[PDB]
């Protein structure tokens, strides 16, 4: 059985695309035939979206040789065990000719596992080598995490304002939180809105505002980073 | 049961059941190529003599599924100087093993566990000796594992201090310094000194899980009584037991032999059996028939506020006989970057796709302790290593490390009473004293306050306290109120104040 493919490496050059590179196996044990590549979605982290990123977080801490025996130890055992030298599915494709391939139409900003196998002329009967495998994330759709529609607003008691806006239907990965920028003459005030609040309310109530006219904007943070700010929101607090 | 004299386990989890009755393993353990055919648990296992090997175990997610109580590895014999090897554990995601209290002999090797989290959440220097010999490579990048402890204790990990965890559910449990070098039971009552790890009762050689020196008839003991003899480096056995043990089938298979009060399968180098096959070895009188480098591996810790311990290895190129090392150290300034930022409002976002040099000189050995230190200062350490000729050429360039002192416990708690005043719009202004000697710095304050219960919390920056000496709470509802405040020091949160009681009238 051939070795696993060597030097499996990959990148994403486009949203919905991944490029993958590797080297032929160290020991063909026969004339090499082909490689088999498999890939599997990793899930969007439910473990992560449980965290309230508007809550606390930790402080960022700043700002002569002979030991190849360590393999002989296994090879000699294997040679004495034999007699003598004589959440999601895998997708799969099999390599024709070259130690490179590109996978496309992937979920944008999803993480994938990729497995690559290397097969010799006898692998058709013996089977192919085990996989070498890697993880990579697809490019974000730039601004796809920006707010997919208009903001809406309503007054609330105690000179409060509730702002209502649609959630992005597809994030880059996840919607973590929203930022609200707002103020009377100028948008001095800034608020962090957790995903759990939006999930409850579909929005947030800004409360106990000082009197006056106001403007605002909101910005989402996806796992690909901040989205765009909303269009401005215009609102007012009556003195009377 | 004491299983042995050597276990090679491979292929199937149903063979793993052989441990159902084992609690100590005499000889090696091999665990190879397992990939599931399921739960299995072996809390009976507590001590391994010799080494542990795991190799290409797919299907296993964490070792705390199997061996929560594996408390000591003696390592009396080693795989190429390793007492533990973990290799290619393609699905291993956390160690667990959360009762692991000591590894006596041997180095550590940890390789290609590309999904293994909880890599550096363990203070290896608390468990094992020459950690400089460890090897941790190709595993899951800790920067992107993003380990978590709950929220359990923290310690001066090299230049850092950080929380210590075996896994998200278990911290790297250890005794207080009230036991010193002594072990302890779970509620920190110190063990017997001959004991190792936890004890079902303190100071009782009959209540040990394992013995450091030797074992006999349920008793941990420093050395074998006269008619009792050292066996496999861990227990005493009588003269006639080893006389009844037959070695591996071989042309030279013979009974065991007794020497220095050890029992052995064959005589040690420089000794041979007496010609009667014999119980004793005898020595053969003839030959038996057939400029410095920088210092290495500089490492340091704080056991105590105002103290630092530093350990290192001899230099790579003595270029002579080595004479000694010269250590210099200097107080580093606390980062001026840190003072300006409003950590009560900065959060960042994720993304993916001035002081003197001291000098002292070492006589003989690569260890020293420095004292009368600032209880929470960061120090740069420069170590020079000098051979006999560094006197004329000058001495080597430095190998260097950073370390921070053990924080002064409660030095960051609020030193005096809180004061309060009314303000308009049903507002309250709170003024309170700054800690005199904060562990480095006070970054911010948390205020806990409320009418019936302290639902509301606020963060106060050090700059705000410098301007106002306090903070104003505004547009409260009427009623009676209580509050407390908490500081965040660089050493972490301080203590809460005693409660503050105050009230807001509606008019």
């Amino acid at each position: 059985v051939p070795s696993i493919p060597l030097d499996v490496l990959s990148a994403s050059n486009s949203s919905s695309q991944l490029i993958v590179k590797w080297n032929p196996p160290s020991l063909p044990n026969g004339n090499l035939s082909y490689y088999i590549v498999r890939w599997q979605r990793q899930p969007q982290d439910g473990y992560l979206y449980r965290h309230n990123y508007c809550s606390k977080d930790k402080i960022p801490i700043r700002k002569e040789k002979e030991e190849a025996e360590y393999r002989k130890v296994f090879e000699n055992f294997l040679h004495n065990s034999i007699f003598v030298p004589r959440e999601y599915p895998f997708f799969e494709s099999r390599v024709d000719n070259k130690e490179r391939t590109v996978i496309s139409n992937l979920r944008p900003f999803t993480l994938y596992r990729i497995d690559i196998h290397s097969c010799n002329h006898e692998a058709e009967k013996l089977g192919c080598s085990a996989s070498n495998f890697v993880f990579a994330r697809t490019m974000p759709a730039e601004g796809a995490d920006d707010i997919p529609g208009p903001v809406t607003w309503e007054p609330r008691p105690e000179n409060s304002i509730f702002l209502k806006w649609p959630e992005p239907e597809n994030p880059n990965g996840l919607i973590l939180m929203y930022e609200i920028k707002y103020g009377s003459q100028v948008e001095d005030q800034r608020e962090c809105v957790s995903r759990q609040e939006y999930r409850k309310y579909g929005g947030a109530k800004l409360n106990r505002l000082n009197p006056g006219n106001y403007t605002a904007r909101i910005q989402a943070t996806s796992l690909s980073g901040n989205g765009s700010w909303t269009d401005p929101v215009f609102f007012y607090v009556q003195a009377k």
